[PDB]
C-alpha cells in the first residue's frame, strides 16, 4: 500500500502500492512471488532477482522467515540454469521460467492449469502459469460454504485436483508432486492460516476469503483484517504442515488418483537436470493482473 496510508503498521512499517504488470512484465506461476513484483518488493518487471532481494521481500513484508525458502532459492537458481542454459549466479534472469513444467512448476497446481491440460494434440501447450479463476474454483468447490478449512480439508483440495488433472491432462503428461505441492500446502496454512484464533500454531485454519484475495489479486488482503504472520513463520511450521495435511484421514475419495497418492509423502529436495535435457518451450502469454474489479494502490 502507499506507505503513508499506515495499512500494514505494525507489521509492515515500510509499504509500497500495489501496481498491476504490464505487458512486458515478467511474473511467475506463484502467488507469493508476484504479489511482491506487484508492490515492488522485488523488481516491478520480475527479472534480475538476488536471494537476498527474495530473501528481504518474503521476511519483511510477508512475515515467512529466510529458512522457508531455503530450498526454494536453490531450486529457482537450477530451474534458471536448466532453462537458460548456463550458471544465473545471484541474479534470477526472470520470474517467468519458473514455470518450466516437470521442474519446479508441477501438475495439479490450486489456481494454474497443467502445461498439456486438456490439449487436443501431444504437442500442444497451455498457459500454466497465470492464475485461472475456473481452476481455482475447483479448489474452492471443495470446501464450499465454509470460512475456514483444516489439514484434512487440505487434503481433500490436493486429491481432488490430482484426480481432475489426472482426467484431464493428454494422456502421459500427468506427472504426481507431492513433495513440492504439499510445501504449498503448508505456505498456504503459513501465510492465511487465522492468526486471530488461540490455537493457530497447533490447529490452523485457513482463513478461505484470505486466500481468496491472495490467489485472485495477486496483493495483500488487509482489507480483510490480515497481515504479516508475527513473529515471522519458519521452516518446520510448514513442513509439520505439509506433512499434517498428507497424513489427515481421507472421508471422500475422488476417483482417477495416480498410485499412492493417499498417504505420506517423500521430502522436498534439491532438483536436478541433466546438462543433455533440453527444456520445455516456456508459456508466452501476458502477466495477469485483476480486473473484476482492477486494483488500487492500496487493494
Ligand atoms: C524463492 C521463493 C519461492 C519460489 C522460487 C517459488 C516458486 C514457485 C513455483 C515455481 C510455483 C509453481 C508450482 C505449481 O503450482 O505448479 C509456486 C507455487 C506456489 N507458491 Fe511459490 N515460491 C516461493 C516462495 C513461496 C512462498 C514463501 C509462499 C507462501 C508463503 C509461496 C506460495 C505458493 C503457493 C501457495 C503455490 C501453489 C499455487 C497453485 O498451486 O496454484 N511461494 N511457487
Ligand atoms: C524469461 O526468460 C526465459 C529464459 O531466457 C525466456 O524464455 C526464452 O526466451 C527466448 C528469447 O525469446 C527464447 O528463444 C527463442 O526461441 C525461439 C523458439 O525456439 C526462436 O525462434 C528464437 O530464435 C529465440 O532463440 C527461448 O525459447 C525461451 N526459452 C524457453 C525455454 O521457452 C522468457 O521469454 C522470459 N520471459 C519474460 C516474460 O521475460
Ligand atoms: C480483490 O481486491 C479487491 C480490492 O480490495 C476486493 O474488492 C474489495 O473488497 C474489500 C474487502 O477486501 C471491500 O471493502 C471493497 O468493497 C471491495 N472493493 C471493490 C472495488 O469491490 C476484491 O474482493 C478482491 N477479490 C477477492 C477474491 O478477494
Ligand atoms: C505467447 O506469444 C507467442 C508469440 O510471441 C505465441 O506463439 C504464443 O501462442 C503466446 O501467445 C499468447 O500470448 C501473447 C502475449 O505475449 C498474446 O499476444 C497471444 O494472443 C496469446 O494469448
Ligand atoms: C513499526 O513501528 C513501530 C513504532 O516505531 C514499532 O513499535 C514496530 O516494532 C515496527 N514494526 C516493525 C516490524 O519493525
Ligand atoms: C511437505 O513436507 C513434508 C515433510 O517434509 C513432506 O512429507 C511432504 O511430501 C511435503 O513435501
Ligand atoms: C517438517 O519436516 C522437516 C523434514 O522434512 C523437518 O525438518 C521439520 O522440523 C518439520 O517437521
Ligand atoms: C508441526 O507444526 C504444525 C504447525 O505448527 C502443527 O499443526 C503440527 O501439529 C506439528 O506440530
Ligand atoms: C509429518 O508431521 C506431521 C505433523 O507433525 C505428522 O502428522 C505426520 O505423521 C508426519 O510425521
Ligand atoms: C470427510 O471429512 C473431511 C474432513 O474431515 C472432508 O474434507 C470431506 O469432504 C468429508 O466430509
Ligand atoms: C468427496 O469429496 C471429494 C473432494 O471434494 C470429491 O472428489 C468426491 O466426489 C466427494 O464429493
Ligand atoms: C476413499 O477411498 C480410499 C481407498 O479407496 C480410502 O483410502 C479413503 O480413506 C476413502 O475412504
Ligand atoms: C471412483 O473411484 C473411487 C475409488 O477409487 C471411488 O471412491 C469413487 O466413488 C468412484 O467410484
Ligand atoms: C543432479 O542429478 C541429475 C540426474 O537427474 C544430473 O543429471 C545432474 O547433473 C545433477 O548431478
Ligand atoms: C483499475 O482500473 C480501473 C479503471 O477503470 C479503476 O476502476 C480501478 O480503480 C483500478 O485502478
Ligand atoms: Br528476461
Ligand atoms: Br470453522
Ligand atoms: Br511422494
Ligand atoms: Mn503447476
Amino acid at each position: 500500500q502507499e506507505p503513508g496510508s499506515g495499512i500494514g503498521y505494525p507489521y509492515d512499517n515500510n509499504t509500497l502500492p500495489y501496481v498491476a504488470p504490464g505487458p512486458t512484465d515478467s511474473r511467475a506461476p506463484c502467488p507469493a512471488l508476484n504479489a511482491l513484483a506487484n508492490h515492488g518488493y522485488i523488481p516491478h518487471d520480475g527479472r534480475a532477482i538476488s536471494r537476498e532481494t527474495l530473501q528481504n521481500a518474503f521476511l519483511n513484508h510477508m512475515g515467512i522467515a529466510n529458512s522457508v525458502i531455503e530450498l526454494a532459492l536453490t531450486n529457482a537458481f537450477v530451474v534458471c540454469e536448466y532453462v537458460t542454459g548456463s550458471d544465473c549466479g545471484d541474479s534470477l534472469v526472470n520470474l517467468t521460467l519458473l514455470a518450466e513444467p516437470h521442474a519446479f512448476e508441477h501438475d495439479h497446481s490450486f489456481s494454474r492449469k497443467d502445461y498439456k491440460q486438456g490439449v487436443a494434440n501431444s504437442n500442444d501447450f497451455i498457459d500454466n502459469r497465470n492464475f485461472d479463476a475456473e481452476t481455482f474454483q475447483t479448489s474452492l468447490d471443495v470446501v464450499a460454504g465454509k470460512t475456514h478449512f483444516d489439514y484434512a480439508d487440505m487434503n481433500e483440495i490436493r486429491l481432488q485436483r490430482e484426480s481432475l488433472s489426472n482426467e484431464l491432462d493428454f494422456p502421459g503428461w500427468f506427472t504426481e508432486s507431492k513433495p513440492i505441492q504439499n510445501v504449498e500446502s503448508g505456505f498456504i496454512f503459513a501465510l492465511v492460516s487465522d492468526f486471530n484464533l488461540p490455537d493457530n500454531d497447533e490447529n490452523p485454519l485457513v482463513r478461505i476469503d484470505w486466500w481468496k484475495y491472495w490467489f485472485t489479486n495477486e496483493s495483500f488482503p488487509y482489507h480483510l483484517g490480515w497481515h504479516p504472520p508475527s513473529p515471522a513463520r519458519e521452516i518446520e511450521f510448514v513442513t509439520s504442515a505439509s506433512s499434517a495435511v498428507l497424513a489427515a484421514s481421507v472421508t471422500s475419495t475422488p476417483s482417477s488418483l495416480p498410485s499412492g497418492a493417499i498417504g505420506p509423502g517423500a521430502e522436498a529436495v534439491p532438483l536436478s537436470f541433466a546438462s543433455t535435457m533440453t527444456p520445455f518451450l516456456l508459456a508466452t502469454n501476458a502477466p495477469y493482473y485483476a480486473q473484476d474489479p482492477t486494483l488500487g494502490p492500496n487493494d
